[PDB]
């Protein structure tokens, strides 16, 4: 009944593991459009189209900070663009331009015969994810296009208020951020949000590259960034469990969990 469900039912240990059980690869994006670079994941045989995810790094840094989000996300059932930005000193408006742009590449790219995404995206369905700059610049596309199905920024930075925000939002901090320090980006971003379904996960002892490739607690962020996009992206209840039921419950009395806020239940 419902037409974008994708893989089996989850579980505890599927949603903590690694990897979902599609299998994956990914291509270099010839000319990029309106970014710097991008890296496409994609699962091979999703049974389905599925929603494509734009993942922006922060000030200096390149796809290998959020790239674990590709295979992660892709092996669930999305298309997944990783980006470099033109400069490595682009702010927050600039990443988030070219976010958007790379969704618009993934849509130009599923109607390219030529290209191996072709006729498997859902390019209604798109969200954007992304680290402190990169994390700010999500926030800022979903304030400035909310048919966007999900937000889930990781240590966001920005000087900008995201009051008018109605996408969903999964914010995951880092307690001890010096370089986005909660108190002045995570914690009145989520507060001034009134307007949308939200989420935020506060990783114990989490220096501000706690969400980044390698991390320790990729198993726990990793289960709440799959729930979310599975959630909001392919409307698929399957998974509020985990993000408003007792599986949720359990997982608050984990040594990684700092504090998780919500608005629960997902209507």
């Amino acid at each position: 009944t419902n037409p974008y469900q994708r893989g089996p039912d989850p579980t505890v240990s599927s949603l903590e593991a690694t990897r979902g059980p599609f299998s994956t690869s990914s291509f270099t994006v010839s000319r990029p459009s309106g970014y710097g670079a991008g890296t496409v994941y994609y699962p091979t045989n999703a049974g389905g189209k599925v929603g494509a995810i734009a993942v922006v790094p922060g000030y200096t840094a390149r796809q290998s900070s959020i790239n674990w989000w590709g295979p992660r996300l892709a092996s669930h059932g999305f298309v997944v663009i990783t980006i470099d930005t033109n400069s490595t000193l682009d702010q927050p408006s600039s990443r988030s331009s070219q976010q958007m742009a790379a969704l618009r590449q993934v849509v130009s790219l599923a109607g390219t015969s030529s290209s191996p995404i072709y006729n498997k995206v859902d390019t209604a369905r798109l969200g954007v994810m992304g680290w402190s700059m990169g994390g700010g610049g999500s926030l800022i596309s979903a304030k400035n296009n909310p048919s966007l199905r999900a937000a889930a920024p990781q240590a966001p930075w920005a000087q900008e208020s995201f009051s008018s925000v109605t996408v969903p939002t999964l914010i995951v901090s880092c307690e001890n951020d010096s370089i986005a320090p909660n108190s002045s980006h995570s914690f009145p971003f989520y507060n001034q949000m009134t307007r949308n379904k939200k989420a935020n996960l506060v990783i114990n002892g989490g220096s501000h590259s706690c969400a980044n490739s390698g991390n320790s607690d990729a198993g726990l962020i990793g289960k709440y960034g799959v729930a979310w996009m599975k959630r909001f992206m392919d409307d698929d209840t399957r998974y509020s469990k985990f993000l408003c039921g007792a599986e949720h419950q359990a997982d608050l009395s984990k040594r990684a969990v700092e504090a998780y806020k919500e608005n629960c239940p997902y209507l």
